[PDB]
DNA sequence: GGTCACACT
DNA sequence: TAGTGTGAC
């Protein structure tokens, strides 16, 4: 096929952890802006950058007072603290907002807090069959971007540019036929739009959105254009697309097997994987991701999208880097009790609202020296939202650990996650 | 820094 | 694992 067969969407929110501030703080509105978590150290890790802020060159991952001295102005938001740890449940609420209302249009995916994949392809033909041999407005595109175009002297704006590019794109339509894949990426768009329009009329929050024949597509295109921007990104768009395209910006291959990919074949861009038989893909790279590489720098994914609206599994986590590193029995009991407790308030939660329980616990630490995420992981039964009994059951799972009322070597890291849900 | 999902074997 | 490592937000 020519993986046209679904039309696909992502929808992400623009600054997302800024834009819950900003919206219950009015004064940080429309201010370069930044969310940090745990000010004493450096002014505190900034997790979030509004675009006004990202103006200056201020980037997640930057500490507070760093980016204080490329924006003297930039305004923080702090990440609540409970139980001496930073607590996420503003944002992770503020996201079942926008869930619960996508979920009104079309089978969701949460790719993660403040984005979810969708897929619109039953929509679609339902919309094409509601307006019939109705020609596509651009009015019901005023957000959109078709990429590519215009091709082929308001160009100066932008804004110009997407007109034109929008014009060049619809005029090109041939709406008398219903199966056409750019026409139902057109109404797809057509959807995200009224998808967005209600996302931000109801929550406050502006979003950006990719719209495309799958999921890696549609991630790419969302991020094409934003903020507050949707691309839709067409089969037949994708060799100029991907001609230049770094293979690194393709959702999966950031990290090592991009590097791979492009240290054994000696290319930069995406399109360059099409010189590459399936075979010799699959030789370098092996069986699923030869394949999956073919196949995707022909603009041709297969990848479903999961009809999970919500979370696999709900987790608990803290550092103590360095220094703070747990030398004692006695603090490691302490902070697993507090995580426990979280997770305890977030279990609890997730049964009323979710209707299902947890069957299992799993414990995670890291010894001081470690190169690992993860020292040791270890599992035990769930049975009782208890967090007396789940802390005091994490540290028997993880007690051995230690060697020679001290703890050594000192833990770097503790996790708790609670898996394997069950309906209740 | 804190949470995720998932492909391994 | 069951338990580890990858890639993501
Ligand atoms: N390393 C990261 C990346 C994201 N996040 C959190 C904070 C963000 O606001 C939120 C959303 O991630 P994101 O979509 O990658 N970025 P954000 O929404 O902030 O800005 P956009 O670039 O998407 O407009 O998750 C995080 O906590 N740690
Ligand atoms: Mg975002
Ligand atoms: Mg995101």
């Amino acid at each position: 096929a020519t993986g046209q067969d679904r039309v696909v969407a992502l929808v992400d929110m623009d600054c997302f952890f800024v834009q819950v501030e900003q919206r219950q703080n009015p004064h940080l509105r429309n201010k370069p802006c930044a969310v940090v978590q745990y000010k004493s150290w450096k002014g505190g890790g900034i997790i979030a950058v509004s675009y006004e802020a990202r103006a200056f060159g201020v980037t997640r991952s930057m500490w507070a007072d760093d980016a204080k001295k490329l924006c003297p102005d930039l305004l923080l938001a702090q990440v609540r603290e409970s139980r001496g740890k930073a607590n996420l449940t503003k944002y992770r609420e503020a996201s079942v907002e926008v869930m619960e209302i996508m979920s009104r249009f079309a089978v969701i995916e949460r790719a993660s807090i403040d984005e979810a994949y969708v897929d619109l392809t039953s929509a679609v033909q339902e919309r094409l069959q509601k307006l019939q041999g109705q020609p596509i407005s651009a009015d019901l595109l005023p957000s959109t971007y078709i990429e590519g175009l215009p091709q082929g002297e308001e160009t100066v704006q932008k804004e110009g540019m997407r007109k034109q590019g929008l014009f060049q794109w619809l005029d090109s339509l041939q709406i008398d036929n219903l199966t056409s894949p750019d026409l139902q990426l057109t109404v797809g768009a057509v959807i995200v739009e009224e998808m967005r329009a209600a996302i931000e009329r109801e929550t406050g929050f502006q979003c950006s959105a990719g719209i495309s024949h799958n999921k890696v597509l549609a991630k790419l295109a969302c991020g094409l254009n934003k903020p507050n921007r949707q691309t839709l990104v067409s089969h037949g768009s994708v060799p100029q697309l991907f001609s230049q395209m770094p293979i690194r910006k393709i959702r999966s291959l950031g990290g090592k097997l991009g590097a791979s990919v492009i240290e054994i074949l000696g290319i930069e861009y995406m399109g360059e994987l099409t010189q590459f038989t399936e075979s010799q893909l699959q030789s370098h790279f092996g069986e699923k991701n030869g394949s999956w590489l073919y196949a995707m720098c022909r603009g041709i994914e297969h990848d479903p999208v999961k009809p999970r609206q919500l979370p696999k599994t709900i987790g608990c986590s803290k550092n103590f880097p360095g220094k703070t590193a747990l030398a004692t029995r006695e603090q490691v009991q302490w902070w697993l009790l507090q995580l426990a407790q979280e997770l305890e308030e977030r279990l609890t939660k997730d049964r009323n609202d979710n209707d299902r329980v947890a069957t299992q616990l799993v414990v995670s630490i890291r010894v001081q020296g470690d190169k690992r995420l993860s020292s040791l992981r270890r599992c035990c039964a769930l049975t009782r939202y208890d967090a007396h009994k789940m802390s005091h059951d994490a540290f028997t799972v993880i007690k051995n650990c230690n060697t020679s009322t001290e703890w050594s070597p000192p833990l770097t890291m503790l996790f708790l996650c609670a898996t394997k849900f069950s309906a209740s």
